[PDB]
Formats: C-alpha cells, sequence, structure tokens
C-alpha cells in the first residue's frame, strides 16, 4: 500500500460569487449546516470505532446510530447518496463538472486538494494506491494520514471518474480556485 496525496480537483456547483466567497465566506465553502474542523474528524473517526459525534447535527447523528456500531464509508456513502437536503451537513462536490449536479447553469468551483485516499478495513484506516473506489468500497479523502489529525475530511464515493467527493468540513478558502 502507499500512503500518498492524491491531486483531487473537485468541482462544487453552487451558485457563488467569487469576491462573494471572499467577503462572505472568508474561512471556506459552507454547508446549509455546516460542521467545523473538529466536527470533521468527530463524523469520520466513527468508520475506525469511534462514537465522538459530539455536536454534530441531531439529523446526522440519527443517521450514524442507526448504522450501528460498524460503520464503513459505504453506509456513509449511502446516507450522502440519497439525501441532497438542508440538514446534511456535507459539501458536496464532483471529481468532474458532470456529477456536480449544476441547477440551471449553477456556477461551478474549482476545489483543487492533495488528498490522501483511504478505505476501511475491520476499522482500520488503509490507504488505496490501487484505486478511487471499489464498488461497495468508497474512499475516505483525509488531508492528513490520520483521521483525528486531518483538518480536510471527505466521503468520497463513484465510478471510476465520476466520483462524488462529499466533504465533511468547510472547504477552505485557500483551495478554492476560479472557474469559467
Amino acid at each position: 500500500t502507499n500512503l500518498q496525496k492524491k491531486s483531487f480537483t473537485l468541482y462544487r456547483a453552487d451558485n457563488r460569487s467569487f469576491e462573494e466567497m471572499q467577503s462572505k465566506f472568508p474561512e471556506g465553502f459552507k454547508a446549509w449546516t455546516p460542521l467545523d474542523t473538529k466536527m470533521a474528524r468527530q463524523f469520520a473517526s466513527i468508520f475506525i470505532g469511534q462514537k465522538d459525534t459530539s455536536n454534530l447535527p441531531k439529523e446526522t447523528v440519527k443517521n450514524i446510530s442507526t448504522w450501528g456500531a460498524k460503520p464503513k464509508l459505504k453506509d456513509l456513502s449511502n446516507y450522502i447518496k440519497y439525501t441532497k437536503d438542508k440538514s446534511t451537513v456535507w459539501v458536496s462536490t464532483a471529481i468532474n463538472t458532470e456529477a456536480g449536479g449544476q441547477s440551471s447553469g449553477a456556477p461551478l468551483h474549482k476545489i483543487d486538494m492533495d488528498l490522501y485516499e483511504f478505505a476501511i478495513d475491520g476499522q482500520k484506516l488503509n490507504p488505496l494506491p490501487e484505486g478511487r473506489t471499489k464498488n461497495m468500497v468508497p474512499s475516505l479523502l483525509l488531508d492528513t494520514p490520520q483521521i483525528e489529525t486531518s483538518s480536510i475530511i471527505a466521503l468520497n464515493h463513484g465510478p471510476v471518474n465520476d466520483a462524488e467527493i462529499s466533504f465533511l468540513t468547510t472547504i477552505p478558502l485557500k483551495n478554492v480556485k476560479p472557474h469559467k
């Protein structure tokens, strides 16, 4: 296996002005119900056998607890796949401008990061040098090799090139780059 940062170029389909992102959202992209760096690691920690989902939205923990005591990427992948509502907490992006879901020409934003591709096996965090996902095994994207040490956490699930990267963290305003 290889612990290596993969260069992810994600596209957030959501109407926002770039200067507005500079002014109104100087920290980063905010979801309807946004979560802090801490809450991100509190979220993803569940997959490796942690239940420190404190302060996280009741709607989110509702789903988290109903996955059982052994949640995997697939469980959250399902949650995110079937849920695009307000109480989502995540910022859904795509590794292409296709799966972004542009609401009538909704401006795409180029998120540019270098994230580790991980998978959960027996509640262990293992890197995925082989691919981006394996059918029922989505990838956990971390900026730092360990969940509780990472400031950027995202749940990536898709096909090979149509991967949907759902950030479980406020996307840093340093990683947002202009798009057409």
